[PDB]
Formats: structure tokens, C-alpha cells, sequence
């Protein structure tokens, strides 16, 4: 069965890919070469062109993604050549540097050797390359709760965090053959952080909030024509709400609304006052203002939704069926102010794509 | 086929209804009586108890409804006896009076004779008993756009609106036998309206906004054990967001955000300013404050979601499967601040229930 699944996925993918690249005539010959190669090695290897475009197709088919308008400009880094943990480490270090680009963030994906027989060559433990640790012991809550299990896992392996609310977790990953993963402290010079300040409420700085510049997902598998790249970290820039409406606001995350309500000078006593709503808006204004002032890319949810509308229009013009997840595409603040809220979307899964995968710790 | 569908729905309904009312032993005898009656008349008649409880079951199974915690206290008015348009008119007039209750709104449903052979006995044209007209001619936009087609329909039948932004549409309905519906002007004394003011921005009154006190849906069919009550208007009280985040804010409705931005003294120029978000919160604060000051019932979206959580808990305790529509249950402002946003719901249709139906005009 396994051999056949790969072949079927490859026929579908190559034809679709070469079709877009104006290479429909090369499909016959390429499929042959692939069919012999699977017949031989139990698998096949993508050409650089097939890989770069499959990465892009995969972004375009991400139903939960509002920022898809720029799918075609994804910067793809082909690192299928790495064999050593120093090489993986440096590749990750580099991806951070190049994607950050001094604040002018470039959407980038680094692609490591794929699973062989389901066997991973490189196994990244990070959820994101850049993330804050989290600690909960003796009712004492420090940092990001979402990171608690990975934090303890690191501390099993001999890492120790300073236990501020913003400890950068180290990179942690395991190579095929090693029973344990390795960890490397992130160089502070590679990581941009943005202190949160409000455009005109000076007291807002007293909260001493901050967030990292670049969200770099490293826990999803890229599947491209039957080939499974379990290790392919990718990034864009942030939409302001992700920091202001979720990461800093959620009760299960940094839970800062009451404190925000205090510094913006309103009461947090009555539901009918809409204090949470109001704190939410000011905090999200703070996040947007702060990133802009630092010269770090970021998009507000109105602009993002405007962009996404162009993406729907563009898909219609190209004759491509559009797919999406309404429940993720709506922003968690003022959703009814975007066009997204008022239409619906077909949530079908089209390949290539990115798929969540089980993490080894817990 | 038709006879059989009714029977099947009735078996299911009676058993479930008598089960909850502690009347499981009466099910055998009642089902017999029903089976003979359908055998005879092509249909069957509900007992007052079956009707009141079916109305309540139907509210409880409304997936899109966040206010379901109070399903069991629904006030049911049995008006299956009406035969004349003066009687329907007075029944509607009364429902408005009793439900409004001087501002202390009582959740109420008035139930008119059901469809016979799919043949309606009473056909209500209103979307809601109380609603504002809408006019669009020569690029001139007046009132509520959502009401445009019903407004023209009324004006075909010889009604004429003053063309303010808040003309109360008349009641309009058609009796079986009549080719045309009749219309009756709503007595201003029956209708409570709330001028919108802000707790501390005095200029907010310059917008001269207002809204009606009681939302009374009159375009949905109540289906109870195979019997179809196409005419069964029902009401609760408003959740603040429905007025502030949708009715007054939507571009396709009253579209007031830019004007709100002006009176609250902020710029409506940059997306990154989150001016729409901020206008939204102040306008929703205004709506809550205004209804409270007038002594008219209303719930804010935080309290409503708190209530709805009790409803989920209550359903689990009673051994009832919970059903709901996540896309409607989340409020259109600060949804991620409610528990609803973070879980998911089974959107299955359970009967009894309320179903939308085609309107005769357009
Ligand atoms: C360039 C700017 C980008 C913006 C503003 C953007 C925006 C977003 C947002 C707001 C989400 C929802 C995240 C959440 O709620 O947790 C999201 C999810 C996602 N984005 Fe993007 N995105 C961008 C670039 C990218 C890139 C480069 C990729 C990959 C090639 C991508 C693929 C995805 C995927 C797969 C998800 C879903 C992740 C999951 O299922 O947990 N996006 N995006
Ligand atoms: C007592 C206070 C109540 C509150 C606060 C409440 C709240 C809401 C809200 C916010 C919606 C969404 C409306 C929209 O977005 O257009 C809704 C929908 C709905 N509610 Fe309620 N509700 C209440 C009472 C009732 C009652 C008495 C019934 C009927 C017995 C009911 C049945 C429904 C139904 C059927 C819908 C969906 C209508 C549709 O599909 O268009 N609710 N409710
Ligand atoms: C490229 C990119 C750009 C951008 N602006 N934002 C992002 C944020 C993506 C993201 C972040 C945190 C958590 C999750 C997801 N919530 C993590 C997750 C967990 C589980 C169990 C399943 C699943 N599908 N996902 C997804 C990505
Ligand atoms: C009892 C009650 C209490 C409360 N607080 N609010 C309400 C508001 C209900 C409502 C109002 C306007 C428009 C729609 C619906 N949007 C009207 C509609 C249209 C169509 C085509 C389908 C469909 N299912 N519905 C539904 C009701
Ligand atoms: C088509 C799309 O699902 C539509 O915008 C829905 C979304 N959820 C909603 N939720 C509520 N409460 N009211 C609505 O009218 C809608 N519209
Ligand atoms: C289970 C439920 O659908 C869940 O809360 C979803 C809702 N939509 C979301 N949308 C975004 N952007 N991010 C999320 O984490 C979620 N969570
Ligand atoms: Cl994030
Ligand atoms: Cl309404």
C-alpha cells in the first residue's frame, strides 16, 4: 500500500506544479523518472523547482491562514543537505537572521531532509524557533504557560532559565540515531524584541510587556507530493491581534487585561462597562504602535483582511477553487468589521499543505 | 409518505416530552389517540402542555442561541383559536405589551393555528414585529437597508412612511383566503424606544441614535412533533452587541462607525489606529448604558456567555446532548474573551426547533 500512496500523490502534485510553471510537456518524462525511482529506492527526490513551488502551494492551501496573498513570494531555503547537528543549528540560526532582516521581515521556510520510512532525520522540539519559557510550581506562575511542558523538558536536559517572564527557550532538536536531543542557547543578537508602549498613555510602559519580532513555526510537517518534510520551519510577520488579543490577553497565556485596565485608567469591576473590550483595543493599539516604531514588520487585522480579499479575488481570476477555515480566518477582535465574517469558506484539505504533528515530549 | 412523516415525528416528540414531564406512562395511550386522529383528519392537535413544552424544547435546541439558559421560563401564549385578522392583530398587539412589560422584558411566544396541508392559516410578513423601514432611491439612503424590500411591499399596499431613519413599519400579515395582506400602524404607546447616549461623552447624543426595546422574531416556523406553526412570533431581550456591533455598525445597516469616531474624538484615517475597534467598544458601551438607564432589559456579551456556560453545564447534568453553532454563538466583539471561542460545538439539528422560511414578498 505505502508505495502506491506515494506514487498517487506524486502524479497529482507534479502535474499540478508543472502546469502552473508552464512545463506541462515535461510531466510525462518526469513522472517516468519518478516511477522508476520509487520502484528502486522506495521514494523519490524533488527538484529544487518542485520543492520551492510545493512550499508555496502549501502556504496557499493553508485554510487557517489570512496572510496568503503573498504565497508566491515565499523565500525557500533548500537545506536537504545537512547531516550534522552543528549544521542544523547553524541553518536555524541563519533562518532567524535572514527572515528577520533587521525588522523588514521576509517570509521564509528552511527545508530539512524528509522522513524516510516515516523515520525522521531531524526532529525539532520547538513549537516556534523563538519562544518564551513558562514555569508553574507552588502556585507560582512565571512566563508563558503555553510553554510549560517544553520548558520542563529542556530543564531535564540540563538547561536552566532565569525565570523572568520572558526567558528565551533554547533551540532543542534530536537527530536520527541520538536517543536524546541537543539544545543551544539562542544568541541575543539574533533575536529582535519589541517593548510594548502606547501611543499616548505613558503609564503603559509600567507593565513592562514585550514580544519577539518574528513568529517562526517549527512543529508542522510540510507534505509535498507524498514526501513528508517533518522539519520545515517557516515564518511570516505577526498580525497585531495574535500578540494583543491572544498571547498577552488570554487567561491561559499572559493574562494582562486587568493590568491593562488599570494603566489605561478604567475600572475592571462591571461586565456592562466592557472593560475587557476596551483594554483589548488599547493593548492592540499598543502592539501595533510599538512594532511600527521599532521598524519591525507587522500587519493590523483590517489591512490583513483587505489583503485576504485580494487573495480570494486572485484565486477566482486564476480559476483556482478557494479553501479556508472561517473559524481561524476571522480575527479575535472586531471580526464583524471584516468581509471575512460575512461570507463562508470551503474547509477542504488540498495538498501540498502544512499539517500539525505529535510532539515527542508529552 | 406525508402521513408517515407526521406519525414518526409525533412518536419521537411525545415520548421525549412526556419523559421530561414525568408522564412516561401516559405515552402509550396518547400515541394511540394521536394515531387514530391522524388516521382520521390527516393531522393531530397538541394538548396545551405538549404545546408549551414543545415551544420550550424548541428554544433549547436553537443552536445559534446564546441565551438558552432560560429556556424553561418561556411564557407561551396559546392563540390557536384566532380566525379573524382583527384577532391576529390584537394578539400581536398584546404580545408586544405583555412581553415588553414596561421594560422588564418577558421571553414570550404567541402561537397561531398551524399549517394544515402545508397551507398557512396565518402568514406574517414582518421579519420582526417591531422594525424600522428603509428607503433607497436616487442614491438617497434612509433608514434600515435590511428592511428595504418589505418597506416597498408595504408601500405597494398603500402605507406611507415619514422617511425618517426610524419609521416603525406597520404590522403586515395575510389570512388564508385573502389574496392580499392587511397592514396596521403600530400604536406608539405599545413600543418602547431607547435614545442612545454615552455614560460620559456628552456629544454622543448629537448622533441622535435610538433602537427599539424588544426584538420579536416573526419569520420563523416552530416545528413541534410534525406540526408546523409557521406563525409563532417569539422574543427575548437584546444582547448589547446585536444593536451596537451589528445593527448600527454594519456597512449594510446603519453604518455609524465613522460618525461615532467623530463624536468620541478620534481619527478615522488609519487602520493601525484601530479606530473602528475603538468606536465599536464606545458605541456598545453606549447601548448598554442607555438601556440600563431607561429600565429596559438587556444583557452584555460577557454575562450572556457566562449564562450560556451554565446552560452547557446544566445539559450535562441532565444527560442531554448539547448542540450549537459556534459561528453564531461567538459575539462579534471580543469573542476570544468568552469561553465559547475556545471550545467547539456539535451543530446537529434536534427537534422541536425553529426554522427559517421563505418570505412571500421577493
Ligand atoms: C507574511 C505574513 C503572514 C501573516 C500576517 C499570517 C497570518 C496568520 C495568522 C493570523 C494565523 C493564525 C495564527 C493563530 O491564530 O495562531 C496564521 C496561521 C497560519 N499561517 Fe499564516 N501568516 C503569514 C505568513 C505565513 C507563512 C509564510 C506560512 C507558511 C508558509 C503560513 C502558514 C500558516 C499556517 C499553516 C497557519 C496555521 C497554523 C496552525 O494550524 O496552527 N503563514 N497565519
Ligand atoms: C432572553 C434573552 C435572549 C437572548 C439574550 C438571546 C440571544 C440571542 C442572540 C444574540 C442571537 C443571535 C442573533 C443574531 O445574531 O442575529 C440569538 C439567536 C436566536 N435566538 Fe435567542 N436570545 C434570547 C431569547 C430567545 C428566545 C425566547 C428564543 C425563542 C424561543 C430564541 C431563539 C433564538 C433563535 C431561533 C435564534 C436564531 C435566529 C436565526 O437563525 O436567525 N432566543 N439569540
Ligand atoms: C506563519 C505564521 C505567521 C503568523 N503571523 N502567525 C503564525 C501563528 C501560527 C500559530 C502560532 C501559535 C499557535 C498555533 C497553533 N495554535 C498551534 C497548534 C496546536 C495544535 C494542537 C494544532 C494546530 N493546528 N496548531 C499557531 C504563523
Ligand atoms: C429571540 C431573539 C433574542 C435576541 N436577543 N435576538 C434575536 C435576533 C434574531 C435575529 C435578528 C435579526 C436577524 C436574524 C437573522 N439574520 C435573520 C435570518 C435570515 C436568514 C436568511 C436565515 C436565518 N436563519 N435568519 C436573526 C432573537
Ligand atoms: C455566513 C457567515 O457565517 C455569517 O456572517 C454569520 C456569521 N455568524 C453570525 N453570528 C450572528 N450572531 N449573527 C449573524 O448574522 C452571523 N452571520
Ligand atoms: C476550538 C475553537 O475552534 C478554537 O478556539 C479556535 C477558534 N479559532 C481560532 N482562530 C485563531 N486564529 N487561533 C486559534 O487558536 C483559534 N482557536
Ligand atoms: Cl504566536
Ligand atoms: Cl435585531
Amino acid at each position: 500500500e505505502e508505495k502506491e500512496i506515494l506514487w498517487n500523490e506524486a502524479k497529482a502534485f507534479i502535474a499540478a506544479c508543472y502546469q502552473e510553471l508552464g512545463k506541462a510537456a515535461e510531466v510525462k518524462d518526469r513522472l517516468a523518472d519518478i516511477k522508476s525511482e520509487i520502484d528502486l529506492t522506495g521514494s523519490y527526490v524533488h527538484t529544487k523547482e518542485e520543492l520551492e513551488h510545493g512550499a508555496k502551494m502549501a502556504w496557499r492551501n493553508s485554510n487557517r491562514c489570512i496572510g496568503r496573498l503573498f504565497w508566491n513570494s515565499l523565500n525557500v531555503i533548500d537545506r536537504r543537505d545537512v547531516r550534522t547537528k552543528e549544521e542544523v543549528r547553524d541553518a536555524l540560526f541563519h533562518h532567524i537572521e535572514t527572515a528577520t532582516n533587521n525588522g523588514k521581515i521576509r517570509p521564509t521556510i528552511t527545508i530539512f531532509p524528509p522522513e524516510e520510512k516515516g523515520e525522521k532525520q531531524v526532529e525539532i522540539w520547538n513549537h516556534q524557533l523563538i519562544r518564551y519559557a513558562g514555569y508553574e510550581s507552588d502556585g507560582e506562575r512565571i512566563g508563558d504557560p503555553a510553554s510549560c511542558s517544553l520548558t520542563a523538558a529542556c530543564e531535564e536536559l540540563g538547561w536552566r532559565g532565569e525565570r523572568t517572564d520572558f526567558d528565551l527557550l533554547p533551540l532543542i532538536f534530536r537527530m536520527k540515531g541520538d536517543e536524546q536531543p541537543v539544545w543551544y542557547e539562542l544568541p541575543r543578537s539574533l533575536v529582535i524584541e519589541v517593548p510594548i508602549t502606547h501611543p499616548d498613555i505613558e503609564a503603559f510602559s509600567d507593565l513592562e510587556l514585550k514580544w519577539y519580532g518574528v513568529p517562526i513555526i517549527s512543529d508542522m510537517k510540510l507534505e509535498v507530493g507524498g514526501i513528508h518534510y517533518n522539519a520545515a520551519p517557516f515564518n511570516g510577520w505577526y498580525m497585531g491581534t495574535e500578540i494583543g488579543a491572544r498571547n498577552l490577553a488570554d487567561e491561559k497565556r499572559y493574562d494582562k487585561l486587568k493590568k491593562v485596565a488599570s494603566v489605561i485608567g478604567i475600572a475592571a469591576d462591571y461586565n456592562t462597562d466592557l472593560w475587557k473590550d476596551q483594554a483589548l483595543v488599547e493593548l492592540n493599539k499598543a502592539v501595533l504602535h510599538s512594532y511600527k516604531k521599532q521598524g519591525v514588520s507587522i500587519v493590523d487585522h483590517h489591512t490583513a483582511a483587505s489583503q485576504f480579499k485580494r487573495f480570494e479575488e486572485q484565486a477566482e481570476e486564476a480559476g483556482r477553487k478557494l479553501t479556508g477555515d472561517w473559524t481561524w480566518l476571522i480575527p479575535p477582535i472586531s471580526p464583524a468589521a471584516t468581509h471575512i465574517f460575512h461570507r463562508s469558506y470551503d474547509n477542504s484539505i488540498v495538498k501540498p499543505n502544512y499539517f500539525y504533528q505529535d510532539k515527542p515530549y508529552e
